[PDB]
């Protein structure tokens, strides 16, 4: 029932009592509210009370229409008084271990199902009930104000649907999509994905290269790790460097350093292995391989 | 039904089945046939990596959290994907590679800093691996041995002037 | 609990807490009813209260038994005191986008699933539970008094029997069909459907008409969106209007007024680009397109 | 919580208060366990009140931990508070015509879903949730004690494991099963059924000897209905008759009462269109048609 | 609502309703402080009630603001206020009657569905939801400390992921598993299980020696039934017995005692049928089937 119909209720109850009171008691118009107020919230102090046969009858119709009004009237008072974000939409093992790994933001979970509410409120995240393919339950896990966007739905049919509902809402957020087979990576950057995860392709060229030794699949799952003894980080050669227009042959980061330097990406665009004659400019990505007690090393030497 | 494959007689055995449940009970299966085989498992937990491990697995390839360790770090910038996913596929510029340490090689006991192979070759050292472990970027001091195994990064006829820088 | 033998419970404690105060405390029948309602609603004026060993326990008996009978019994009174409607019998695609241009009247929803309840509640329906193909479920729904009836059921198997269903109980009311295949168009209408409208006849012939140019599926998608500038309108003609004898070519009704003319409509036939000897009649229904500026240009010039 | 925890708990509140109030107060054991359940029912009349800081202290501790507790109680009392008859395992159309017929016995329905619960109690029978198969349920429907079992499950291998656990409880009550196959007819009577209606048989021999003239459909679709004008009534022979002994053709049945002996039936053996030397006895079920006013006719030309 | 916070708001009521009555009304602050609990609980005694009309007005704000504040602080006050154990792994028909023997004990039944919570609870073991093959999920279920855990999965794939996942928890317990095929016995046994119960080789074996006489099978289903009169038990050599170095030829059990040795086992190994020369040694247990009053005339027997 709405709110200010059970306020008026409660008022028109509390007319009754009132006029009734001093009409048939002869109390003032002061007492007779507050008696009226006293009865019907069941308080009954005796100060006041009725003397007659009509007072009495009177009072037992007051107190059946007005306590249950009043005490509905006091509930619905109770309700009126009383960088950024990143949004996962799906729940499914590719998503957990991402979320191990975002402990420090926060993070929305737009999933349908019911059950997973127990699994992603212990990792520390929020979660969203909706269905993430429809643009209105995209809106409740504010995916306009994100700062990525991680589609992991169950097949690739769904995840295309729901790369094209987020780029409805805004076409400046950062999507992250993961697909199935290997036939709709073309599919899901159509769509507006800005990076295609998909692991299959490289767990199924990992078994494959694994037969005769497996040192191709020890180096990719051990520098991925944040608890290994080196880690692969991306140092951005900031504006105003001394290695603007410095060739790598002219720089030898390797030797001064002592990170390797597995590649610079400018833009979109990665180039692993660069060449000897490749020029530095300012605004590329490194991609290295080193220590932690040699990544400062490195950003001090190319600082400004 | 595993001896109708012929596990005896094979070089490998690559166990990818419906749950992590059936797959170590297959790696189970393949340790009473031929003990020597090369198992390589695939898990889908996380957890469940030192079981697939200890029941019998060489190899254990997780893709689960190689894409959830690849989604985390795309979200400022995705060249760490964007590398895992183009050095494995074969039809890339550049290829990563594993060359042997042959026996009477050119370097023997030659430390890898007065070796300067990428100055020499032009190929990128991200590895040495001796036996069953991988040593990831190797410090300055590290002695050779004849039998270890480059692993590296290079373009196709850069790889051909390591062979033969590394000859005997 | 049935509201019923609430009622009948409150009054057994109401006659058991009055004879007992009476006997026990020698107060009036009168006032031992009113001091079992201050007790049992628990207001307790303490102007009357047992004085005697006996009249305590009685009193925590009455207490115990009386007050959540009194509880259960104002909460269920609560309950009892706090142009025509149009039927949809099913659920489905087609009575979901006719539930938002039918806002503001009565609209009761027949429907089989349960699971539909929050949908139909959400977009302003009242749901009513039932088998729309028993006849002893429509006429829970309320057909007899409705203005239209629109039945869109899961085959047209379902739809003739829930149209049967319908010309037994009302034989003047005015039934609304979906067809699904072309064989039945024939069939619901001679079963009694006032309407058969075909929604897969309609968009397989916008769709062999779009091949070479779109204008034929542009132009029905758009006058019948409630949001455009223009919109498809049908305006009766009176009695005792100006143009009541006179032909369409000396009528001119598109210079003077700035309508198209599309068709006019005498009884229970439509008549697409009448020619010029028609002559206009009383009571017919011109079905025109234009502006709404426009509209009022011709409803003022078909006037008495 | 369980009940009984709470009336310990409730039970506690009640020692506290009235050792307290005793004690602090000075009052007496009755006063004070009277003063106790007023106060923590909010009754509040003020007869008794506390004096003292002290007890104007634990009156407020009372009203804290006791208000709450009681309010528990009382609506967890609430819950306690608030020839022979017929079992129907399983809910089909079958068992719904046979309802029909039921209204002035009691009959207990023992099915398993909870959707069928409201077309069970608006036909005029008590509804017993639970598996038919189960021993165990089946004594919750009251089988040991009932007049005759009727049973209807979804296929006829169900049938048969619930015939054999009626048979379990007592060997002696009547079942009464129907058959959806015809090759499971035997299979039914070696369970223990004593009667095995089977309606597909029936239905199938009508729909055969339909083609040409329908009138064998038409006479057992008739007669089996109590508003027709015939009724199939079966007529006991009492002991001490005036026709032990006597034939067929020395009675004259037709020719005296006008009723059409269409067999007699011995023990649990029917002969259909008996010969002229069959002599009655005494006991012997006579199944006749005839109108009613023909029926009182027959029962007082065979009395004793 | 967080329990503090409306701790926080009845309090603030309290304040508020204490300071109010204090000076408007001019009581002690102890006596308006008791005056505002018996108010805001609805109690009323009316011991102290306001006698200005600035007081009526103050006391129905204390009557609307405090009433259903104090009522929802009292609910919330409420929930506040209101040998070793064995580990079953999986719920079927082999577990169900393994749980019947354990009547007294601690048991907990981890399983997965949540369907089974009702059958679980009414057989007297607490039900702990998680999946039996995660290790996260055994030790919720507290198998540390357990004397036996019984593992019955789904298949023999999840019976040897149970028992490897605690084979690293606890290596000390005894694990009781149960096998589907018969390649698998030597699977679960070396994976850790103490001891493997594989019931259809037991029954694939009951099945084919019943064919001629099935004394084989009603050997086997009355010796473990604990209803029947003879009992396999099985009673333990203690130290300093009068049999620690007899042959078993000149012990002679059977006529001194009445019990049937079937078989002696020494560690994890069972003899049966054990030969005349077999010395008894201490430790032993001995394998038995006997009359309750023969058991007993066979334990002191085996006394010091």
């Amino acid at each position: 029932v709405p709110a200010t119909r059970i306020l008026l209720l409660v008022l028109a109850v509390i007319i009754y009592g009132t006029a009734g009171f001093h009409f048939i008691e002869g109390e003032s118009w002061t007492v007779s509210l507050y008696w009226t107020f006293v009865t019907i919230a069941t308080v009954g102090y005796g100060d006041y009370s009725p003397s007659t046969p009509l007072g009495m009858y009177f009072t037992v119709t007051l107190i059946v229409l007005g306590i249950g009004t009043f005490a509905v009237a006091v509930e619905r008072l109770l309700e009126f008084l009383i960088s950024r974000h990143v949004v996962i939409c799906g729940w499914s093992e590719s998503t957990l271990e991402c979320l191990r790994e975002l402990r420090g933001s926060e993070v929305f979970v737009l999933a349908e199902d019911e059950n997973v509410r127990k699994k992603v409120l212990r990792s520390g995240a929020n979660f969203v009930h909706g269905d993430p393919t429809r643009v209105s339950d995209l809106e409740k896990a504010n995916v306009r104000g994100a700062r990525a966007v991680i589609v992991d739905l169950e097949s690739d049919s769904e995840t295309i649907h729901c790369i094209l509902g987020i780029r409805k809402i805004d076409e400046s957020v950062r999507i992250i999509a993961e697909a199935e087979r290997y036939e709709n990576i073309e599919q899901l950057r159509m769509a507006g994905a800005d990076q295609v995860i998909s692991p299959f392709v490289i767990s199924g060229r990992l078994m494959s290269r694994s037969i005769d030794d497996g040192y191709e699949a020890m180096f990719v799952q051990d520098v991925l790790a944040e608890e290994s003894t080196r880690r692969m980080v991306e140092v951005p050669i900031p504006e105003g460097s001394k290695l603007e227009g410095v060739s790598v042959l002219d720089a030898d980061i390797h030797d001064v350093t002592g990170v390797i330097i597995i590649g610079v990406g400018r833009g979109d665009e990665l180039i692993i292995d660069p060449p000897r004659d490749y020029s530095f400019r300012a605004g590329d990505i490194i991609l290295g391989i080193g220590k932690p007690e040699e990544i400062e090393r490195l950003k001090n030497y190319i600082s400004a």
